[PDB]
């Protein structure tokens, strides 16, 4: 019985639920984030920016079945193209605004990625991403407002890759929290 989570913790508490089996109901925990209003009191202390590119910053570890976590992009900070690791990956937008870019998985053979769409994704929306569906490239494109977004993975995986958006050629990443649970973790 999905309810209105009244604040991230609730929001939580709520997760915990969701992921309490085996499976995940994609569009309930999306419903579910979306229906979150963002409250920058309540997650203040997981808002640690970097001047150079966006971080990563642990909120709750999950019950075994999934991570959250909240990212933090400055102004023109973006990701590489890259992919899920087989998980299912949810994006809330809790401040301002990103451009996601998809892409297709690439062929074997080395060309360009072309973009097969993008959208702006806006305060309090939340998006879903899998590699059946494809790739993608998120970025703050603003020159004047910071961005935060609230991420969900499930399982948690703590490696992907990054794709030469020129020839398609991918490289494994290994991806760090630049803090946890409000604590910097260097
Ligand atoms: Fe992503």
């Amino acid at each position: 019985e999905l309810l209105k989570p009244r604040t991230l913790a609730d929001l939580i508490r709520i997760l915990h639920e969701l992921f309490a089996g085996d499976e995940v109901n994609v569009e309930e925990v999306q419903a579910v984030l979306e229906a979150y209003e963002s409250n920058p009191a309540e997650w203040a202390l997981y808002a640690k920016f970097d001047q150079y590119r966006y971080t990563r910053n642990l909120v709750d570890q999950g019950n075994g079945k999934f991570n959250l976590m909240i990212l933090c992009w400055g102004e023109g900070h973006g990701s590489s193209i890259h992919d899920h690791t087989d998980s299912h990956c949810f994006l809330k937008l809790l401040q301002g605004n990103l451009k996601e870019t998809l892409f297709d998985w690439p062929d074997k053979k080395s060309n360009e990625m072309i973009k097969k769409s993008e959208r702006t994704l806006r305060e309090n929306q939340c998006a879903y991403i899998n590699d059946s569906i494809g790739l993608h490239r998120v970025e703050n494109v603003s020159h004047t407002e910071p961005a935060v977004s609230l991420h969900l993975y499930s399982p948690p995986f703590d490696t992907c890759h990054a794709f030469d958006q020129r020839t398609g050629h991918k490289n494994k990443v290994t991806m760090t929290f630049h803090s946890k649970f409000g604590i910097r973790t260097p």
